[PDB]
């Protein structure tokens, strides 16, 4: 089939997007960088073809330029300050170290525009594919659940601007997925399956209490969000 083959594609373009995003927008290596800066002493794989619409591909095209670039100016910022510390200019690693925040929070953002684009073309994908698996309704929603966790820690991971307020909209929209998960029919002959998305939903509350301290702190944390990190990692994967 046709739409089987175009569903698939979708589903591979999202993974080499989660692959190469997770290269180059890594909230703990940008963090690490912003970190340093306040001590006081070949992407043309991500091409979108036409198994997406018009508007999509210019879309995802922009925003992955938006993202290089705010990247590299990132960057060339961070070279320039390690100059200018060695040349003890006070006002200019200072005016450095202020854009590199306003930087970090547009390549988080873009980041998230991509994924939001991609989430609902990733999800009519999956249901397709999925269309004759008994535990399509399990899957689809451990799938959504780990793509807002995945939304909820991009936005907490912003060093110097956690978004409390974003955080808050999409914990109420991961709450909305838990409670309609928890309403999923059991299937009959699927039991190992069932206890491991009983288990995937307990995570899920364990994640959303831990993140409901973290993000009351009202400041992200290196401490919070390594801690995080490292405990929902693999048990909220969203590949």
């Amino acid at each position: 089939t046709e739409e089987l083959d175009d569903a698939s594609k979708v589903i591979n373009y999202y993974h080499m997007s989660l692959a190469v995003l997770r290269h180059v927008a890594n909230a703990k290596d940008i963090n690490a960088v912003l970190g340093y800066m306040e001590q006081t002493g070949t992407a043309e794989l991500l091409d979108p073809g036409d198994y997406f619409n018009p508007e999509v591909r210019q879309n995802l095209k922009q925003n992955y330029a938006g993202l290089f670039n705010v990247r590299t100016q990132f960057y060339d910022n961070f070279n320039k300050f390690l100059a200018y510390k060695k040349s003890k200019d006070t006002a200019k690693t200072a005016q450095l170290l202020d854009e590199n925040y306003k930087l970090s929070v547009e390549l988080s953002e873009y980041k998230q525009v991509i994924f939001d684009i991609l989430s609902p073309l990733t999800e009519q994908a999956e249901s397709e594919l999925l269309a004759d698996e008994p535990l399509k309704d399990q899957i689809m929603a451990m799938r959504k659940m780990s793509g807002t966790v995945q939304s909820i820690m991009n936005l907490y991971s912003r060093k110097h601007a956690m978004d409390g307020v974003r955080i808050d909209l999409k914990m109420a929209e991961l709450e909305k997925e838990l409670k309609a998960a928890e309403k999923i029919p059991a299937v009959t002959g699927y039991d190992e399956e069932l206890k491991n998305f009983q288990s995937f939903l307990s995570t899920v509350k364990s994640f959303m209490n831990d993140m409901q301290k973290a993000r009351s702190k009202g400041a992200y944390s290196d401490k919070e969000y390594q801690a995080m990190s490292e405990a929902y990692e693999y048990g909220l994967s969203v590949i």
